[PDB]
C-alpha cells in the first residue's frame, strides 16, 4: 500500500467506490417515517462502506480493533461527504438517494434537522464552486476514514495519509495547476474536512436526542 | 487591500506581534471549584483574544456582524490550540496557566472532562512530535479564526497558506515535505474542531459574550 504510485492509489480508490443505493419505496413524510427511511438507507449503505474501507490502501494492515474504531469515529462523516458529493448538481436539495431528493423544507419534518441540513447544502455548494473532482473526492473520503480516530499503527496511518496527500498534489499538478495553486487547493480541501467533522458532531448529537448496534455489524463484517 | 498585499514575512511578523499574553490563574490559596478557576481564566483570556483577532490581517475588513460570528464560533477552538501549544513541553499535563498545570489525574476531578482532556494531551504530543514552530502556530490559530463555523475570507486563507509554505521552504523542507507537513497541520485542525464541539457539549451541561464582542469590535 505504501508502495503504490499516485496513479495506482487513484485507481484503487475509484474501483473501491461503493454503489449509489436507493431509498425504500415506503405521502408527505412524518418525523418517524423520514427517520425510518434515512435510518434504513444509512444501515444498508454502512455494509457497503465496510467493504469500501477494507479496500482503502493500508486499512486492513491495522489491527482489527483499530479498523473498528476508525469506522466507529468516521461513519457519519463518510455518509455526509458522500451525500454532499451526490448533491452537488442539485442546488437547494440534498440527494440522499436518486428516489429521495429532499429540499430544506422537507428537513423541517424532523425537529432539529433543518439547521444541519443547511450546513450540508452549504457544503455541497462549496464543493460545486471549487469544482471538486471525483478523484479528489475519493482522496478526501479516504482521509476522513484514516484521520478521524499502538504508536506503530498511528505511524502507519500517517504514512498512508502522506501518500494520499502526495496523490492529491499529483492530481492537481497533472491537471496543470501551478505549485502555488496546488498548495492553496490542497489547503482549501482539507479545511472543508473541519466543516464535515463539525456537521458530523452536530448530526451525532441530533441523532442521540431521538429514539433509535453498529458495533455488531462492524465486527461481523470486519472479521468476515 | 493592504492585508492582501502582505508578504509571508509581514504576515508572520504581524501575527507574532498580535500574540496575547499567557495569563495566570487567580491566586486564592485557601479556596470541585476547578471549573471556577478555568471559567475565570477563560473569561479574561477572551478579552485578549478579541484584541488579537483585530490584528489578524484582513479580519477588520469584514462587517461587524461577520467578525462577531467568526469569534463566537472559533473562541473555544482558539482557547484550546493555545492550551496545547503551551502544554507541548509538559508531556502528560495541560498547562492551562503557569500556576494551573494539571495531569490526567487532576482532570478526572471534573466530571465529563477526562475524555476531552486525553484528546487535548494527544494533540499536544502530536504537536510536540511534529516540532510545531511558533510561527506555524500563529498561522494555524489565524486559520481557525477565519475557517470557523465571503470571497475575502478565502483570499486571506490563501495568503496564510502561502505563508505556511514559505516558512517550510525557508526551513529547508523539500517541496514534497512542504505539502505533507501542510496537510498534517490542517488535518489536526479537524481534531481541534472535534475537541471544540465536544467541549461545547460538556460545557453546556453545566450552568454558568455577544455583548462583549460587540463592545470591543
Ligand atoms: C440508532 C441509534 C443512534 O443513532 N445512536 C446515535 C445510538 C439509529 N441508527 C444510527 C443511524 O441512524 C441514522 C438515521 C438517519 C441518517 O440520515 C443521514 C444524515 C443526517 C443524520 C442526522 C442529521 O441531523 C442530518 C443528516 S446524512 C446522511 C447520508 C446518507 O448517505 C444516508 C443517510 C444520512 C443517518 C444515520
Ligand atoms: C456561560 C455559559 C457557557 O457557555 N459555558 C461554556 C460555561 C459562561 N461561559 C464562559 C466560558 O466558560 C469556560 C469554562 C472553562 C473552560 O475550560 C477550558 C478548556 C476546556 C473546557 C471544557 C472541556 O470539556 C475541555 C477543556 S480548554 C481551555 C483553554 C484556556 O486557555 C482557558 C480555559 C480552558 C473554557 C470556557
Amino acid at each position: 500500500a505504501l508502495s503504490l504510485t499516485a496513479d495506482q492509489m487513484v485507481s484503487a480508490l475509484l474501483d473501491a467506490e461503493p454503489p449509489i443505493l436507493y431509498s425504500e419505496y415506503d405521502r408527505p413524510f412524518s418525523e418517524a417515517s423520514m427517520m425510518g427511511l434515512l435510518t434504513n438507507l444509512a444501515d444498508r449503505e454502512l455494509v457497503h462502506m465496510i467493504n469500501w474501507a477494507k479496500r482503502v490502501p493500508g486499512f486492513v494492515d491495522l489491527t482489527l480493533h483499530d479498523q473498528v474504531h476508525l469506522l466507529e469515529c468516521a461513519w457519519l462523516e463518510i455518509l455526509m461527504i458522500g451525500l454532499v458529493w451526490r448533491s452537488m448538481e442539485h442546488p437547494g436539495k440534498l440527494l440522499f438517494a436518486p428516489n429521495l431528493l429532499l429540499d430544506r423544507n422537507q428537513g423541517k419534518s424532523v425537529e432539529g434537522m433543518v439547521e444541519i441540513f443547511d450546513m450540508l447544502l452549504a457544503t455541497s455548494s462549496r464543493f460545486r464552486m471549487m469544482n471538486l473532482q471525483g478523484e479528489e473526492f475519493v482522496c478526501l473520503k479516504s482521509i476522513i476514514l484514516l484521520n478521524s480516530g499502538s504508536l506503530e499503527e498511528k505511524d502507519h496511518i500517517h504514512r498512508v495519509l502522506d501518500k494520499i496527500t502526495d496523490t492529491l498534489i499529483h492530481l492537481m499538478a497533472k491537471a496543470g495547476l501551478t505549485l502555488q495553486q496546488q498548495h492553496q487547493r490542497l489547503a482549501q480541501l482539507l479545511l472543508i474536512l473541519s466543516h464535515i467533522r463539525h456537521m458530523s458532531n452536530k448530526g451525532m448529537e441530533h441523532l442521540y436526542s431521538m429514539k433509535c448496534p453498529l458495533s455488531d455489524l462492524l465486527l461481523e463484517m470486519l472479521d468476515a
